[PDB]
């Protein structure tokens, strides 16, 4: 894929304790392949394993590092996972994988 003159912005963010952490996942894009060009869904950093996996799996992307799960400390680990979805969703190949979306937007 190459996509046309475009943008996508994916914001992580955090406004629960242990397995219950979630981030807020903020996208806005002009991107067709995207059902809502603006979201907002809550996930756990046990999703970004998943959807790291699901990569794997369905795909030939090099998905970038994860930070570290939890078990200072909190913001270096969101600003690790903004690093992490927005390489993967930049990815053509990634964009093109129903677990990236389901990841995004619930859709």
């Amino acid at each position: 894929s190459m996509p046309p003159s475009n943008f996508l912005e994916i914001d992580v963010s955090n406004p629960g304790r242990g397995r219950f952490t979630t981030y807020e996942i903020r996208v806005k894009t002009n991107l067709p392949i995207f059902k809502l060009k603006e979201s907002t869904v809550r996930r756990r950093y046990s999703d970004f394993e998943w959807l790291r996996s699901e990569l794997e799996r369905e795909s030939k992307v090099v998905v970038p590092p994860l930070p570290g799960k939890a078990f200072n400390f909190i913001e270096e680990r969101k600003q690790g996972l903004e690093q992490f979805i927005n390489k993967v969703a930049g990815h053509p190949l990634a964009q093109n994988e129903r677990c990236l979306h389901m990841f995004l937007q619930d859709e």
